[PDB]
């Protein structure tokens, strides 16, 4: 009826200072009373936000254009936009990811019904908006006259649009003061796709659109605030210029900024943390890396809402190799994630992952999320061009510091297509391995950690040398990329 | 208002006879409070002889010949022929 305990617990390991990292050590095996896919995957980003799945995209210039952040937010996860560019080309990345997909449209475009029709389509090429209301002025506070949409431009267009666009007598419209439940039904049975919203004097105020409605049946898990709207981060430098990038980008509708920086613990970015939580007091903030509980204090007082963790180690960089200083990412990430869980705040972890083995190890160590850099580069999404090499379709690879030293490389990736298959593959290989350790849920599995009923064993350079092995002649992997 | 000690101090390192070299460790980072190149490296080559900076030049044939001696010596090293 006695059964010996097997395996090093939690802080077992990382009391003899050797310094481990994700490849060094394995996960004991549990019991298994659940199906596969039952799990919660639901994770904190920062204490007042919360998603569905654990994945960020590294805010990287080579990873997040806003056409990444629009399909990983629609995902569970978050995208964060890399900050090497002007504050105007940043502000209207993010104000076209928040704009994908709405609750009330609150600024429409809407024209004159004495316009041409030549200027819808010119409209059309500008914003991919291709329905538009009419009203007298133009402008967001006058009477409505009628709708015109793409099914009105299939037929040089020089006309008048009072010409083509809809009457409004025939037009169906709701009142306004109706809650987002309300006119979503009265959309549903009165099936015409653009359904207005007037006050009692017959005035515009707000529209909806079906396909809003479509887009929450086809991505269940995106990540959508309380106005309805997909959930956005910056990356912000510490410089007294970023100063004024923060304005643009607070005027364009963020929700999350990353201090962005290589040592988290400055007097710069204490500073910044301040003027932050001060002047914007709704913006949650994320600290810059810190590998050590000892530099885990300044920021969690200075009023930071989450934290990243680790420096220089990840694929693209040299920084270890330049600074000489840094830390084994397996250690640092518990090691401060123990220290931060007693303030309630999230630690995320940061590159050196390049596999679904180390997103799980890295999960259950500590860490709330995982952010992801090369393993999501070479995606469809990610920016730039396919540069045929020798015998390879691959993708860019910058790293920030590779161009006052440079303290990262440059490189490329092989082509891995669309994210939008991807991201399930990595939450089918997270919840599937999860189910292996024995865990109905994250906060399951970290309760696990804290508890000692997780046990570890360490892992020789011997042992490390298994699966895909050298006794194989030639080999192919076929996941489901 | 407690922060836990992390990461074996200096003599802990090598009372493990393991033989360490540059490779095996690393250094924790610290607190910044001032700039990058605010910092100074005058460093001691002798007791009596000093350098604004802690760089030498190796005394092989196929490094010092006089014109790396005459440009390294120039910025603040020294060199050996
Ligand atoms: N390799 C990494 O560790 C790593 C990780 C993430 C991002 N980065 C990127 O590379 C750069 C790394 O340098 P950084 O993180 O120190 O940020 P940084 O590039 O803004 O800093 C440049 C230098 O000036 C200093 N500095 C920073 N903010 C300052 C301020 N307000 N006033 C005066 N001096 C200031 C820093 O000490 C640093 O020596 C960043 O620009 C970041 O975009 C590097
Ligand atoms: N780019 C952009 N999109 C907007 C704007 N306002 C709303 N949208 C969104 O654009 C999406 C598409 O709107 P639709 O009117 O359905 O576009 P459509 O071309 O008429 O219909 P589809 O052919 O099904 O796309 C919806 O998710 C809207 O919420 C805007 O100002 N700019
Ligand atoms: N117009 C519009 N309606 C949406 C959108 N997303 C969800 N809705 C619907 O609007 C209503 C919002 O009510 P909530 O209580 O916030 O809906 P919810 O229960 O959180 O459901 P989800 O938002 O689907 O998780 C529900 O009927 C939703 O299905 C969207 O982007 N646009
Ligand atoms: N609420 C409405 N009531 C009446 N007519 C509408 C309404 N909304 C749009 N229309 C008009 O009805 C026709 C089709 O509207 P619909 O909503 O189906 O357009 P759409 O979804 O953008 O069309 P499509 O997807 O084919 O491009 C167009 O003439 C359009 O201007
Ligand atoms: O040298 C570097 N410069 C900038 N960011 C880097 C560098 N090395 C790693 N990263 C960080 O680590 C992640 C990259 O993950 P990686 O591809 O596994 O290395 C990003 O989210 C960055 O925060």
């Amino acid at each position: 009826g006695y059964v010996p305990e097997d395996g090093l617990t939690a802080q077992q390991l990382f009391a003899s200072a050797d310094g481990l990292t994700y490849n060094d050590f394995l996960i004991l095996p549990g019991f298994i009373d659940f199906i596969a896919d039952e799990v919660d995957l639901t994770s904190a980003l920062t204490r007042k936000i919360t998603l569905k799945t654990p994945l960020i995209s590294s805010p990287m210039d080579t990873v997040t254009e806003a056409d990444m952040a629009i399909a990983m937010a629609l995902m569970g996860g978050i995208g964060f936009i890399h900050h090497n560019c002007t504050p105007e080309f940043q502000a209207n990345e993010v104000r076209k990811v928040k704009k994908f997909e709405q609750g009330f449209i609150t600024d429409p475009v809407v024209l004159s019904p004495s316009h041409t029709v030549g200027d819808v389509l010119e409209a059309k090429m500008r914003h991919g908006f291709s329905g538009i209301p009419i009203t007298e002025t133009g402008t967001m506070g006058s009477k409505l006259v009628g709708i015109v949409t793409s099914r009105d431009i299939d037929f040089d267009h020089t006309t008048l649009l009072s010409e083509v666009m809809t009457p409004r007598i025939e037009l169906v419209v709701a009142p306004a003061g109706v809650t987002l439940k309300e006119a979503n039904e009265i959309l549903q049975r009165s099936k015409k796709g653009k359904l207005p919203i007037v006050n009692d004097c017959d005035e515009l105020v707000a529209i909806i659109a079906r396909t809003d409605l479509k887009k929450n049946r086809d991505y269940p898990l995106a990540s959508k605030d309380s106005q309805k709207q997909l959930l956005c981060g910056a990356a912000v430098g510490t410089r007294e210029d970023d100063k004024y990038r923060l304005d643009l980008l607070t005027q364009a509708g963020v929700d999350v900024i990353v201090l962005d920086s290589s040592q988290g613990n400055s007097v710069y970015q204490i500073a910044m943390v301040h003027y932050i939580k001060q002047k914007y007091p709704h913006l949650q903030v994320i600290g810059g890396n810190v590998v050590t509980a000892a530099q885990a204090k300044n920021l969690i007082d200075a009023g930071v809402d989450g934290l990243r963790v680790g420096m220089g180690c990840g694929s693209i960089c040299i920084t270890q190799e330049v600074m000489a200083c840094g830390r084994p990412q397996g250690t640092a990430v518990y090691k401060v994630a123990e220290y931060a869980r007693r303030f309630g705040v999230p630690i995320i972890a940061d590159g050196g992952i390049q596999t679904v083995g180390h997103v799980v190890k890295a999960l259950a160590l500590g860490a709330s999320t995982v952010m992801m850099g090369s393993l999501l580069a070479a995606t469809t999404e990610a920016p730039g061009e396919y540069f045929f090499s020798d015998g390879v379709r691959l993708k860019k690879y910058r790293g920030m510091g590779s161009l006052k030293i440079a303290q990262g490389v440059s490189g490329s990736i092989q082509d891995k297509g669309s994210i939008q298959k991807f991201v399930p593959y990595l939450i089918a290989g997270i919840q599937h391995g999860c189910q292996d350790i024995g865990a109905r849920s994250l906060s399951v599995l970290r309760s696990m950690m804290y508890s000692g009923e997780l046990k570890f064993e360490k892992r020789t350079m011997s042992a490390q040398i298994e699966g895909g092995v050298h006794g194989l002649h030639s080999y192919t992997f076929l996941p489901f990329t």
